[PDB]
This record gives structure tokens, C-alpha cells and sequence, in this order.
């Protein structure tokens, strides 16, 4: 009588009653219940009997012949037949360990009533096809393992760290994957990009279940340089993977899978019969120029392949993914990344470690980091040490000390027993200080590798259903570790509060990865931590250290340069493009010089082009070479010297570039050019000249570029500064040598005049300091004539020439 029901089973029965009312029946009967439950919407009692093998057509209407005859008049009351309906639901409610009366108790109870049993009986029911569709409803491999990693496995005990920032990729994957045809994906990118994380992305969606039913697959990645390993065997290897996987029925992520297709052993006719019968499934991974050499120049791998592209991702991105893997270095480590670090190591990479790609460049900056903090951390502190070693000293020299009877030998001991006590006062203190923050540290450390652990292993008993093993885990040893380690974060922050030394070693912060940039490129920090909006405002300092008497020219360069970096140019345009209109000798390469080396890392990232031998009307098929200098480092000036000798074939092939942002190579191929920067530089007061100029030029032409420079003669007071600097250089040798070179008025003049030309500028000038000053110069630092901590004086003889005064005879 007094039971609880469900929520569901109480609407049905209220429904019931309800469906009584309609009918003016004077109580409630269980043919009312069955019939409200067939005609739920989305009728569980209606799918049960489906799948019993009923005929739910037949059986509604038996249920309706027997309800019609039910007693009417003109509360609602039960019949003896529902209230028996109600025991039978309670004693399945308990046969089955439930606590409440629920739906397909219900429906149990109705098999028991003989009326309600015939029914089904007549609708091809019986009550073993009943009892099993309610049941229903309620509830190795040796080649592999010596040569592929399971790569699901390592997924399934977290080993495998987080995949940020790849959804839509790993997604179409899956798509891919489920083709009638192209439907082996081949993860295309450069090293370090993350196409081996993609794999492993997906490995962790399936063990999760966030795949559709037809990927629930182990995925193997195949060692190739495990299957060469011990030395015809690769080819005998390889068919006994093979045949491991098709039974296994798994996919095949195979990295470098170009060395298996012909770059060293080739299995390209083991593999490509069996992924044309679809036997195999695969996932390739390979570099865009290794891809075009050897799958797309196969037709056969081409129609069974998808090219996938992986970009690198940007700083943003790298950041998000920094932000992912930041508990696991930081739990792996014992240390604390600050935000700072994290921005600092991808803005860092992407600017000094040209050579490399995101993210891997920068997860390498934090790893080394964190490497060196926990070094540091677990060193020991060096007044500890010292301390230490002089009381062992002491003691030593008591020991000896202590049988000596002699007054003096007691006299010493006296003053060893007193030094060592006095060491005692000042050790003990810092040592228990050092022990506890140091002990706590660790604590916190090993405490959240095993909440970890646990996470994982609980993760993995849920999966398999193992529940006392979850429960244990889940309720009982993870919250008694998480609320030991929150007490002892708590101790840490009070007694950091009372030391306030101000320091934070635990933490790397931005200046431990500057220290690592640093190191890996020898650029002292101070030359670091400079913003790139700093440098980009002193721009005009930088080539000004180099270039004399071209402030126009530099004003002109640095102000495209910056709107170009602020984002206020046209994506579809090349970085910069100038067009220097001045006097050769005054400065022209050097400036491009100076481009490389501030606006790429690299003063030869510069790609050089005489025209003139680019004037054959075909030249630009040869334009080729132009496409693969700026597809290998697309990071690059592009200089044009001779542009006069530029033909309208190769003039209107810039036009495209400069509008468009990318070349067309003479094989189909896109080379993007957004970003290098371009100079064209042309041999043919101020404001005369460059009217000169405008008598020339087609306009479309012209006005695609950004600035047109008109550079200025050197004057004779940049003459004489560009020889004091060339002088400057030569000091600079001789510093290691303590040598001063003290050259007079006399020869720097002689230098002014005789090193500088009026067409070929300061091209003479290297050459005269060779054989004018330094050659002499040489004689005299082996002859002994200039020795080491001298002043070598420099001057103009009687005859005219440049003279090295000499210090000492021969
Ligand atoms: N999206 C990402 N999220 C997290 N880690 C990533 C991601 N992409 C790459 N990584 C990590 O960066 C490093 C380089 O990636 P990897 O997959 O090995 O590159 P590739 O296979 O292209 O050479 C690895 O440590 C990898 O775990
Ligand atoms: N204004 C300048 N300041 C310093 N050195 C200069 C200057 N102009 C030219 N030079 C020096 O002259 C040398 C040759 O000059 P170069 O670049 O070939 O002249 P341009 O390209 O303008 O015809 C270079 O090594 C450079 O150091």
C-alpha cells in the first residue's frame, strides 16, 4: 500500500486514473495503465514489447477489449486487480535491489496478472520474450608490441599530455578516415608543429568515446627505425605488423612515412596493395616537399591519400597551448610557471629561434627553464656548505687534538671546541629553515604527482566499469590528498609572508627564460628583454650604427617598416617595398644588410638578383629559382640591384606580388611572399632629381611601392666619419693585443681623399686601408717594430704615403 514510485511510474499511474475519468469508470484498472503507457510519447512498455516480438497493434486492442468492460457510474478508487497490480510492481521493485517502484516494474507486473498475460500471449509475447527485453534494458599481439607504440594505451593511463587548439584537425581526421575513398589522411607539416600530437589526439577521443561507433580502434605507431634495427628482414618485419594490425582491425600512424615509400628500405609494394584493398588503415605524417616528391608523384598513392595541411601555430596559439601543458611541467618539475614565463618563451622563440617551429621551440624554452629552477632547488644552499665544511675541518682537528697533553695542543683544542660551537649557533637556524620549506616543496611536489596518478587510474576503473576501485579512489584517497596538499599550499604562503626575502625561487618567471634564449643564441640578455615595440621605435638607431649620412633614407625605410608591423597595411601586399633611386657608393646594400640582420635575426637571410642576366625574354621560367629562395626561407629581403635591366616580363611579375601577396610558381604551386620585403635599386637640389626620376617610370608600376628614396652624396664631413669608424674596426682587432692606434690628422686626410671616389663612393676605402695601413701594420706586429700595451702612431711620410711609425729596430 504505502510505496514510493518514480517520478515517471507516479505520472503513469495519475495518467491512468485520468484515462479512467474519460471513460466514467468507477476505479482504476491495470488495462488503464497499460494502454496510457503503449500511448507515451517515445512508449518504453511499446519499444519492450517490439523488441519481445509483439504485435503491439493486436495487444493495445486486447488491452482496450478488456478495459471497455470495466463497471462505469455517473474519488477514484482501485480495483483489486491494481491494487495486485502494485504488489507484483513492489516485489519486482525488490527482487531487483531498487528502492523505488519504477516504470518497468510496471511492466513486469502486468505478465503477472493471468488477464493482462493473455493479452501478450495473443500478441506473440511470452513471458521469457518479455522478461530478456526488460533485463536488456536496465543493463596479445607479438609484432606489434617489438615494433609499434599503443598509442590508445598511452592515452588510457595518461601518460600523454593534453592536445590544445587542434579540434577541427583531429575532427577531419575522423572524416577522412570514414571516405569511400582518399580516406588516409597524411598529416602534412614541418618539424615540430604537432602532426605526431594529432595522432595522439585522436587516440585520447577514442578512448574517451567522442568518435563515431566505426573508430573505436587501437591506435599503432609504427617504429621504422625500429624495424631496420638488426640486420631481407625489414620486409619480413613489416608483413608480420601488417598482418598484426588487419586483425587487430587498427589504424596505422606511421611519422616519416616517406622513408617507408622511397627516401633506408622500401616497402611501397608491401603497403600499397593492402591499403588499396583496404585492408589497412593509416595515418602518414611527412613534410610538404617530402609529400610531393613521394606521394604525389606516385598516382596510386594519391588516389588512396589525403593531404592534410598542419600549420604552425602562431604566437597566440602557442600560448594557449603553453597554458595547457603548463600543470604537467609544472607537477613534472616541482615549480610554479608564471603567465610571464609562458607569453615571454613564445614570444621569444618565435622572434630568436628562426631555424624551429612552434610550439615544440617553446615547450623546449619552458622544459630547459623549469630544468634549471628545480636544479637550483635541489642544490645545497651555499652558506649551509660552507658552515658544513668548517665544522668538519674543526672536528676533524679536535679529534687529533683530543690526546695531545701538551699545553699548547690544549690551549688550540679550546679555541677548535669554541669555533665549532659557534658555527652550531649560526648552522642550526638555517638549516631547520631549509629543511622544512625544502621538505614542504617536495611534499607539495609528490603529492600532486600521485593526485594525478590517481586521476588517471580512476578515469580508467570508470571506463571499465570496475567501481569499488573508482569508488576508493574518487571519495577516499583523492580528497584525503587533495586536503593534505591544500594544508601544506597554505603553510607555504604563511611562511613565505614571514621570510619576505623578496624572493621567488620555485618560479620561473620571464628572466629564467630569457636566461635560456640567451644561452642557445649567445645574445646577452640585456639585448633581450628590449620589447619589440622598443626596437622598433629606435629602428632608426640601429642602422644609423652603420649607415652615415642617410638619415632621409633610414627615416623613409623604418617609418614602412612600422606601419607594416602595426597591422595598418594591406594583408595582400608584400611586407616593404622601396625603391632606392640614388649615387652607388653611398649606401644602398648596406642597408639591405642592415634589413636582414634587424628585421629577420639573420644578416644573410637576404636573396640577391642581378637583372641583368634576368634581361632574356624567358628569363622569368628560370623566375624556378625566385620561387624556391623565398619558399626555403620565407623570411627574406629580396633585392633587385639593375633594375634598369629589368625587362617588362619580370617587371610585371612584381606587380603581382606587390597586389596579390604571393608568387604563382611555374608548376601550379602558391610561394608566399607576405613575408619578405622587396628593394629595387636604380643608378638613374634634392627636389630636381627625383622629378628625374618621374620623366621614366610606368605608374601602375611605381605607385605599388611604398617609398622612392632619393639618396645623398656623402659630404666631407661624412667622409671623414665613415673613415673613423672603418679606423674604429681596425682598434677593435687590436684591443686583445692592448695596441692603440693613434692615427693623425695627416693620414686620416689622406684616407678622406684618396679612399672615396665621386661615382663609386666608399668601395675604395677597404682596400687602402689594406694595402696602405695594415699590411704595414703586420710586418711591424711580428717584427716586434708594435708590441703589445703600445701606441702604434700612424702618419704621412715625405713622400706621401701613409707610415706606420715604428716602436723598436728589427
Ligand atoms: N596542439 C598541441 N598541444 C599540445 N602539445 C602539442 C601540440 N602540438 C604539438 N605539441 C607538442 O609539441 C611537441 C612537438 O610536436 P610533435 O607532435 O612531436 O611534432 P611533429 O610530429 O610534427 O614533429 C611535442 O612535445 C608535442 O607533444
Ligand atoms: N654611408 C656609408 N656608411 C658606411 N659605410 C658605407 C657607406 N656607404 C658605403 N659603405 C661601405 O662601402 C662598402 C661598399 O658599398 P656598397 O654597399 O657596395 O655601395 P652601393 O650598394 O650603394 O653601390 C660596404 O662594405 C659599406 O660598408
Amino acid at each position: 500500500s504505502s510505496m514510493q514510485f518514480t517520478d515517471k511510474a507516479t505520472e503513469t499511474l495519475n495518467a491512468a486514473a485520468k484515462y479512467a475519468a474519460e471513460n466514467s469508470h468507477v476505479q482504476l484498472h491495470p488495462s488503464h495503465v497499460a494502454v496510457v503507457m503503449l500511448d507515451e510519447e517515445n512508449s518504453l512498455f511499446r519499444s519492450i514489447l517490439e523488441k519481445a516480438g509483439g504485435d503491439v497493434v493486436s495487444i493495445e486492442r486486447g488491452f482496450k477489449k478488456i478495459m471497455v468492460r470495466q463497471p462505469s457510474q455517473d474519488e477514484m478508487g482501485h480495483s483489486p486487480e491494481l491494487a495486485k497490480l502494485l504488489h507484483y510492481a513492489h516485489e519486482h521493485m525488490k527482487k531487483q535491489r531498487d528502492l523505488y517502484i519504477a516504470q518497468d516494474h510496471l511492466i513486469l507486473a502486468l505478465a503477472d496478472l493471468p488477464s493482462m498475460a493473455q493479452v501478450l500471449k495473443e500478441g506473440g509475447v511470452t513471458k521469457k520474450s518479455l522478461e530478456n527485453a526488460v533485463t536488456h534494458v536496465r543493463g596479445a599481439y607479438e609484432a606489434l608490441s617489438k615494433y609499434c607504440i599503443d598509442l590508445t594505451e598511452l592515452a588510457a593511463s595518461g601518460k600523454l599530455d593534453p592536445v590544445i587548439g587542434r579540434d577541427e584537425i583531429i575532427s577531419r581526421v575522423i572524416r577522412v578516415l570514414s571516405r569511400r575513398t582518399k580516406n588516409n589522411p597524411c598529416l602534412v607539416g614541418e618539424p615540430g608543429v604537432g602532426k605526431t600530437a594529432i595522432a595522439e589526439g585522436l587516440a585520447n577521443r577514442i578512448v574517451k568515446g567522442d568518435i563515431p561507433s566505426s573508430l573505436q580502434k587501437k591506435v599503432y605507431s609504427l617504429d621504422i627505425g625500429s624495424l631496420l634495427a638488426g640486420a631481407g628482414e625489414f620486409e619480413e618485419r613489416l608483413k608480420a605488423v601488417l598482418k598484426e594490425l588487419k586483425e587487430a582491425q587498427a589504424i596505422v600512424f606511421i611519422d616519416e612515412i616517406h622513408t617507408v615509400l622511397g627516401a633506408a628500405i622500401d616497402a611501397a609494394n608491401l603497403l600499397k596493395p593492402m591499403l588499396a584493398r583496404g585492408e589497412l588503415r593509416c595515418i602518414g605524417a611527412t613534410t610538404l616537399t617530402e609529400y610531393r616528391q613521394y606521394v604525389e608523384k606516385d598516382p596510386a598513392f594519391e588516389r588512396m591519400f589525403q593531404l592534410v595541411m598542419v600549420e604552425e601555430p602562431s604566437v597566440t596559439d602557442t600560448i594557449s597551448i603553453l597554458r595547457g601543458l603548463k600543470e604537467r611541467y609544472e607537477t613534472h618539475h616541482g615549480v610554479r610557471i608564471a603567465d610571464a614565463a609562458i607569453v615571454a618563451a613564445a614570444q621569444l622563440a618565435a622572434r630568436y629561434i628562426t631555424q624551429r617551429f612552434m610550439p615544440d621551440k617553446a615547450i623546449d624554452l619552458i622544459d630547459e627553464a623549469c630544468a634549471n629552477t628545480r636544479v637550483q632547488l635541489d642544490s645545497q644552499p651555499e652558506a649551509i656548505d660552507k658552515l658544513e665544511r668548517r665544522h668538519l675541518q674543526l672536528e676533524v682537528e679536535a679529534t687529533a687534538l683530543e690526546k695531545e697533553k701538551d699545553a699548547a695542543s690544549k690551549q688550540r683544542l679550546q679555541e677548535v671546541r669554541a669555533e665549532m660551537a659557534r658555527i652550531q649557533e649560526e648552522l642550526r637556524p638555517l638549516k631547520m629553515k631549509y629543511e622544512s620549506e625544502k621538505g614542504r616543496l617536495d611534499e607539495i611536489r609528490n603529492l600532486s604527482q600521485r593526485l594525478d596518478e590517481l586521476k588517471a587510474k580512476a578515469e580508467d576503473a570508470e571506463r571499465r566499469y570496475d567501481l569499488a576501485r573508482a569508488a576508493d579512489i574518487r571519495y577516499y584517497a583523492i580528497p584525503d590528498l587533495e586536503k593534505r596538499l591544500a594544508q601544506l599550499q597554505a603553510e607555504k604562503s604563511q611562511a613565505d609572508a614571514e621570510r619576505a626575502d623578496g624572493l621567488l625561487a620555485e618560479v620561473v618567471g620571464p628572466d629564467q627564460i630569457m636566461e635560456v634564449v640567451s644561452r642557445w643564441t649567445g645574445i646577452p640578455v640585456s639585448n633581450l628583454q628590449r620589447s619589440e615595440k622598443e626596437k622598433l621605435l629606435h629602428m632608426e638607431e640601429y642602422m644609423k650604427q652603420h649607415v652615415v649620412g642617410q638619415d632621409e633614407a633610414i627615416k623613409a625605410i623604418c617609418d614602412a617598416i612600422r606601419l607594416s608591423r602595426t597591422g595598418l597595411q594591406n594583408r595582400n601586399r608584400p611586407l616593404a617595398s622601396f625603391l632606392f633611386l640614388g649615387p652607388t657608393g653611398c649606401g644602398k646594400t648596406l642597408c639591405v644588410k642592415e634589413l636582414a640582420a634587424f628585421l629577420f635575426n639573420d644578416p644573410g637571410a637576404i636573396v640577391r638578383i642581378d637583372m641583368s642576366e634576368y634581361m632574356e625574354k624567358h628569363a622569368v621560367s628560370r623566375l624556378g629559382q625566385l620561387t624556391e629562395a623565398v619558399r626555403r626561407r620565407p623570411y627574406t629581403v629580396v633585392l633587385f640591384d639593375e633594375m634598369e635591366k629589368a625587362h617588362k616580363d619580370v617587371s610585371n611579375l612584381l606587380l603581382q606580388i606587390l597586389d596579390d601577396g604571393h608568387c604563382t610558381d611555374s608548376k601550379g604551386r602558391r610561394v608566399d611572399f607576405k613575408n619578405t620585403i622587396i628593394v629595387m635599386t636604380s643608378n638613374l637640389t634634392k627636389n630636381a632629381v627625383l622629378a628625374t626620376a618621374r620623366r621614366h617610370f610606368a605608374n601602375e608600376f611605381i605607385n605599388m611601392i611604398d617609398e622612392l628614396i632619393v639618396f645623398n652624396r656623402l659630404t666631407p664631413s661624412n667622409i671623414r666619419k665613415i673613415v673613423d669608424v672603418r679606423l674604429k674596426e681596425v682598434q677593435e682587432r687590436l684591443d686583445e693585443k692592448q695596441i692603440t692606434l693613434d692615427v693623425d690628422d695627416k693620414a686620416k686626410d689622406l684616407l678622406a681623399q684618396q679612399g672615396f671616389d665621386p661615382v663609386y663612393g666608399a668601395r675604395p676605402l677597404n682596400r687602402l686601408i689594406q694595402h696602405a695601413l695594415l699590411t704595414q701594420l703586420s710586418r711591424l706586429l711580428l717584427d716586434g717594430g708594435v708590441r703589445p700595451g703600445e701606441i702604434a702612431k700612424v702618419t704621412v711620410d715625405q713622400e706621401g704615403e701613409i707610415i706606420v711609425i715604428r716602436n723598436h729596430g728589427i
